[PDB]
């Protein structure tokens, strides 16, 4: 599923991401836009053999099991394929673990390079929340 901007913002707000660990909702929408273009089926292979999955491009090196990343962890206790679902519950629940691990949203390279330090509230402008 390819979400609309405000459709995704509402889903993220319902699932508790607005001001989660101090990150206002527009940060999360901005990161999803540049990680996956709001497409829950996005996948991208990394140079080390791991794969990124879903709307927030969560990596199999640490967070989910795909059966093809030897030596990796599964900290969200989920098959990576669950992250490709049209329902974003698994992705949100796993993102909450990631952002709580110490590096905040710097865990997402696109957030650090394209969202950090910008006017992120622009990403939720116009939405009915
Ligand atoms: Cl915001
Ligand atoms: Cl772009
Ligand atoms: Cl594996
Ligand atoms: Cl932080
Ligand atoms: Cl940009
Ligand atoms: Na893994």
């Amino acid at each position: 599923k390819v979400f609309g901007r405000c459709e995704l913002a509402a889903a993220m707000k319902r699932h508790g991401l607005d001001n989660y660990r101090g990150y206002s909702l527009g940060n999360w929408v901005c990161a999803a836009k540049f990680e996956s273009n709001f497409n829950t089926q996005a996948t991208n292979r990394n140079t080390d053999g791991s794969t990124d999955y879903g709307i927030l491009q969560i990596n199999s090196r640490w967070w989910c099991n795909d059966g093809r990343t030897p030596g990796s962890r599964n900290l969200c206790n989920i098959p990576c394929s669950a992250l490709l679902s049209s329902d974003i519950t698994a992705s949100v629940n796993c993102a909450k673990k990631i952002v709580s691990d110490g590096n905040g949203m710097n865990a997402w390279v696109a957030w650090r390079n394209r969202c950090k330090g910008t006017d992120v509230q622009a990403w939720i402008r116009g939405c009915r929340l």
